């Protein structure tokens, strides 16, 4: 019972927190998550919350997405969003700067799946290769996702057929990520 993908995520999360400790002598501090409840919240300032990863509670799968949409979602994506509760984390893959998305709480988990569903419906409408996003970029319509056909991590432009290979699988991608402060 060793999910190496969940472990790759925990390892990166651990490196992220270490970077925050080394550079700011603290846990991650997020102004963006201020106002949204979560088990991860340690303490709050006038406009931000300090947070730490926490155990994930609830069903550990995104079957709500498979229920709402005719699709068999890669196991690694089920794992990616249900391994822990955590805030978003900034990272770098090679020269690519990104924000790794996560599940903040049970309520946010419902939102996460709603967004994944809207996303798949859009791709079906345009007959585009189905993907499940895991990170955002600065380019407005550019995201990093797990290409559902093979499980590879790809960089895509929403609304287009364009995909570019980044990693063989989610675990590989996560093990290559460097924290970004």
């Amino acid at each position: 019972m060793d999910d190496l993908t969940a472990q790759a995520l925990k390892d990166f999360t651990a490196r992220y927190c270490d970077a925050w400790h080394e550079e700011h002598k603290s846990w991650p501090l997020s102004e963006e998550l201020y106002g949204v409840p979560s088990p991860c919240i340690i303490s709050t300032t006038e406009d931000a919350v300090y947070w730490q990863p926490q155990p994930f509670t609830g069903e550990q799968n995104v079957n709500a997405v498979e229920r709402a949409f005719d699709i068999v979602i890669q196991p690694t994506i089920h794992t990616f969003y249900t391994t822990q509760f955590a805030g978003d984390m900034h990272a770098q893959f090679g020269d690519i700067k990104l924000t790794l998305l996560q599940t903040w709480s049970e309520d946010d988990f419902r939102r996460v799946q709603e967004n994944l569903i809207g996303h798949l419906v859009t791709q079906k409408r345009l007959k585009l290769p189905p993907t499940l996003f895991i990170a955002t970029l600065e380019e407005e319509l550019e995201v990093i996702s797990v290409c559902n056909l093979s499980g590879e991590v790809c960089k895509e432009t929403l609304g287009t057929r364009k995909r570019t290979h980044l990693a063989s699988n989610l675990a590989e991608f996560l093990n290559q990520l460097k924290p970004l402060l």
